[PDB]
């Protein structure tokens, strides 16, 4: 079994989801970015344990919530035979093995999408989904020094703490006051 | 067009793909998990532009990497056809759009692990890809008083520090000692 395009209304969510809260702010960006390019990632259910030709979401809630909100009337599934066990490890599995993209290797993607391809920064953050805000304080850090940029490829100075200095004013300045 | 299985041997990398750095650390624990429960998203590819009856990855280079020195024959792929600003985009997006797990909701799901399927610590450790020590330390957190707890909610408690902060003989000591 493949995956296939199945009708929204049918599907249903799983309340013992490892995944308990969920944020309008970030729930809005995937909803902007499925408006634009459609769910990217298959959602991954089962049948319904409960309701007949239902299917339960083993992973994919917020694709399910965001696509619902963006008015897509169908969206990709991938149905497979899961035990109640089996379901919570996939839950865990799917969110914990992933690996973040550095805020440089973004930035970088975002100077490309700029001078390859002649895209404003409106034009990122309406593909990609998120702020014009955010496009501009993450490319803002390729101004940086080398080493300063060291710390955020090493991690040293905090993910978190870049997009803070990014906004500042004046944002080389805050690098020797992140030793403090 | 689905999703279907594909030799992993007829998959090739874009040079030109958003993520430039790949820990060690990180690939062993997926393919670990890969070798487990196999490769849970489908990997995202386009026609090759360079070689023919190939596929140029746009999203799961990691997977694929992972799959690879897990010894799988097959991989789980779709393919669309893009051209090269689709992809750059698509490979930001998948990576961008994306909320990860709070330290605690995860260190819960590895309680209900324990207490509703009587898993061991090292189960919950071979099946989900990662080590007995990230399993414990994870659960340590559970311990800790509401109030460390609600940084961590909050986020002001740096994730990574949480896990360290977890191994230490006296971990609520380092609450005050998060001034600094
Ligand atoms: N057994 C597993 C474990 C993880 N994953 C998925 O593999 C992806 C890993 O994400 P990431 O770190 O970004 O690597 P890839 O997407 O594989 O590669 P890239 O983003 O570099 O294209 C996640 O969607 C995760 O759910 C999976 O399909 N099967
Ligand atoms: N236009 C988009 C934007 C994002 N994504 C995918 O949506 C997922 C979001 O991951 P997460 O925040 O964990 O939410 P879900 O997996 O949808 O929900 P849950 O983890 O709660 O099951 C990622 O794999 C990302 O690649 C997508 O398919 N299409
Ligand atoms: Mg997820
Ligand atoms: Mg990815």
């Amino acid at each position: 079994g493949g995956s296939r395009e199945a009708p929204i209304e049918i599907l249903q969510r799983n309340p013992d989801q490892p995944r308990r809260t969920f944020r309008e702010e970030d729930l809005e960006d995937l909803s902007n970015s499925i408006r634009e390019k459609g769910v990217l990632q298959p959602i991954l259910v089962r049948p319904s344990p409960d309701t007949a030709g239902e299917y339960q979401i083993v992973a994919g809630e917020r694709r399910w919530r965001a696509a619902q909100r963006a008015g897509l009337k169908t969206v990709p599934i991938m149905v497979r035979e899961l035990d109640d066990l089996a379901v919570l490890e996939i839950g865990i599995i799917e969110n914990v093995q992933r690996a973040d993209l550095n805020v440089l290797e973004e930035a970088l993607s975002y100077k490309v999408l700029m001078e390859k391809f002649e895209r404003t920064q409106e034009n990122i953050a309406q593909t990609i989904g998120k702020s014009r805000s955010h496009v501009a304080n993450t490319m803002r850090l390729l101004a940086l020094p080398d080493e300063v940029q060291s710390y955020l490829v090493s991690g040293e100075l905090t993910a978190g703490h870049a997009r803070a200095i990014a906004a500042a004013a004046d944002p080389v300045a805050l690098a020797k006051q992140i030793i403090e």
